């Protein structure tokens, strides 16, 4: 029951998603790996609350796996760091290349577009993390890559970190490809970002994708399990505001006492290098 332009709308953005989303993570390569006063306290919560072990599966059978120091009040807390640098890295220059491709995006002026990719790239990177996010073992699984989170209180005591909170009742609500490909676009055409000057444009953008988004629920999901589940996705799309508000504060934080931003993440958050 969708009109031809919502059609056409979602297999542009399903089109854009299938050229720049690498779901086996198979071109992420070169990337690092851990070696074989109220600021820092802060830092030290920051950084504490998503610890996760890796796991690497060579193309041969091989596997590799490392296990993350506990905190002993020392520079131990900073051995992911780069090497989550440099993932994020990849995931941007994905988001990036989605949006590129998008001609509602490429459209737009050239300050905008940069200016709703500083804002909305930590937020489309979590959206595509959550595709590949298994929340029974709490892992993602990134192809020969694993994140597992390390036990501690369980998992009730895990899910008061917003980001994860986040991650596993997004997964519970069962998303098609389509309706996470449709909350890329809706977060990626947010008129409310700093530096937006077609304002009015972005807005009417924003608002079509969401009533494409609506209508496509309507017409694909009656079931009782799905009344409300517009309104349940647009209360995440907020939600995953405030934690990329919080997300861009800790890490200037820790960025403040121990730089490991890469290049491309110092332009998506203003860092100038001065
Ligand atoms: Cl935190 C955090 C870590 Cl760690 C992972 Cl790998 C990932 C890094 Cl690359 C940044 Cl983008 C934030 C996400 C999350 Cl939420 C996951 Cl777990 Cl997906």
């Amino acid at each position: 029951g969708l009109t031809e332009e919502q059609r056409m709308m979602i297999r542009e953005l399903m089109d854009a998603q299938m050229k720049t989303f690498d779901t086996t993570f198979s071109h992420f390569k070169n990337f690092r790996l851990p070696g074989v006063a109220a600021k820092w306290s802060q830092v030290r919560k920051d950084l504490c609350s998503l610890k996760v072990s890796l796991q690497l599966r060579g193309e041969d059978g091989s596997v590799w796996n490392y296990k993350p120091p506990a905190d002993s009040g020392g520079k131990e807390i900073f051995s992911l760091l780069p090497h989550m640098a440099d993932m994020s890295t990849y995931m941007f220059k994905g988001i990036i290349s989605f949006a590129k491709v998008i001609s509602y995006f490429r459209d737009l002026p050239i300050e905008d577009q940069i200016s709703l990719l500083k804002g909305a790239a930590f937020e489309l990177c979590q959206l595509r993390f959550n595709t590949v996010f298994n929340a029974e073992t709490g892992t993602w699984e990134c192809g020969r890559l694993s994140y597992c989170l390390e036990d501690t209180g369980g998992f009730q005591q895990l899910l008061l970190e917003p980001m994860l909170k986040f991650h596993y009742m997004l997964k519970k609500l069962q998303l098609h490809e389509e309706e996470y490909v449709l909350m890329q676009a809706i977060s990626l055409f947010s008129p409310d970002r700093p530096g937006v000057l077609q304002h009015r444009v972005v807005d009417q953008l924003q608002e079509q994708f969401a009533i494409t988004l609506k209508s496509y629920i309507e017409c694909n999901r009656p079931q009782p399990a799905h009344r409300f589940l517009f309104l349940k996705i647009m209360a995440m799309l907020t939600e995953l505001r405030s934690i990329n508000a919080q997300h861009t504060q800790r890490l200037l934080r820790i960025q403040d006492i121990h730089p490991f931003a890469t290049p491309l993440m110092q332009e998506l958050f203003g860092i100038t290098g001065s």
